[PDB]
């Protein structure tokens, strides 16, 4: 969906992106109110591999509409420079968020984050599409914490960006089989960001440190004060066996067993 440049007002550069800047701004169409967007820009000095790169991420984007999916509000392709448009999550990346936010959201509020990003999945594994890049780096947030599921691309890792090995199941590692259970897999890992409050997974443990462990039966620890019954279900996420590993429908409803009886999140850990 091609936006007439003079609809778009850039307000401020707010991060740093893959191909350049992240902007915060205003969309103005005629008969729609104005909204909040972010904006993505490309600008001259790039290859046209790389212009396709970037407006890949568009193309994916604008198949997909779920409440916990980054929404696309269109590009800008017959002018210079590119641009992306999406929704505006005013509080950006999850794990720094929580970083932000140490130990100040409850048990509850974090187990509904973890919700909305398994509702995500939920819909993107339904649609036969497989992230293979689920980490908290990214997952965005809104003003009212709703966790929505971003970054999206087809195009193979290095080793067939590189794969993202802290994150990723030990057969993708081993074989590049990915799946919707090698997600299950980073879903955990996400689990357990969440629940840390966005400390890095394994810590100062090398790359391949973590594939040795893990063939090795080492799972990460709960995080302090975390319910038994949400580590429990990393725990199984990170089942070696992909095929006993649960889908992301069952995720689902064990969080909304947990969100409608909150007296089982009491069991920690001693
Ligand atoms: C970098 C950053 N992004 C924020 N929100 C975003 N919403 C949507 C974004 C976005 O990338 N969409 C997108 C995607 C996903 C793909 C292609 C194209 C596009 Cl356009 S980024 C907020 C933010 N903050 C800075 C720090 N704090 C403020 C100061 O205290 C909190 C807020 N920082």
């Amino acid at each position: 969906k091609e936006i007439d440049v003079s609809y778009v007002k850039i307000e401020e550069v707010i991060g740093a992106g893959e191909f350049g800047e992240v902007c915060r701004g205003r969309l103005k169409a005629p008969g729609k109110k104005e909204s909040c967007v972010a904006i993505k820009t490309l600008k001259g000095g790039y290859t046209e591999r790389q212009r396709r790169e970037f407006l890949s991420e568009a193309s994916i984007m604008g198949q997909f509409e779920h409440p916990n999916i980054i929404r696309l509000e269109g590009v800008v392709t017959n002018s210079m420079p590119v641009m992306i448009l999406t929704e505006f999550m005013e509080n950006g990346a999850l794990d720094s968020f929580l970083r932000l936010n140490d130990g100040q959201f409850t048990v509850i509020q974090l187990v509904g984050m973890l919700r909305g990003i398994a509702s995500g999945m939920r819909y993107l594994a339904e649609m036969s599409y497989v992230h293979r890049d689920l980490a908290a780096r990214n997952i965005l947030v809104n003003s009212n914490l709703v966790c929505k599921v971003s970054d999206f691309g087809l195009s193979r890792f290095l080793e067939e960006g590189k794969i993202p090995i802290r994150w990723t199941a030990p057969e993708a590692i081993a074989f590049r089989k990915f799946t919707s259970a090698s997600d299950v897999w980073s879903y955990g890992i996400v689990m357990w960001e969440v629940m840390s409050f966005g400390e890095r997974p394994y810590w100062d443990m090398s790359n391949q440190d973590v594939i040795n462990a893990i063939e090795q039966d080492y799972r990460l620890p709960p995080p302090p004060d975390c319910p038994t019954s949400l580590h429990q279900l990393m725990l199984d996420c990170w089942q070696k066996d992909r095929n006993a590993r649960p889908r992301f429908p069952q995720i689902v409803s064990a969080l909304d067993k947990m969100i409608r009886n909150p007296a089982s999140l009491k069991i920690v850990a001693r």
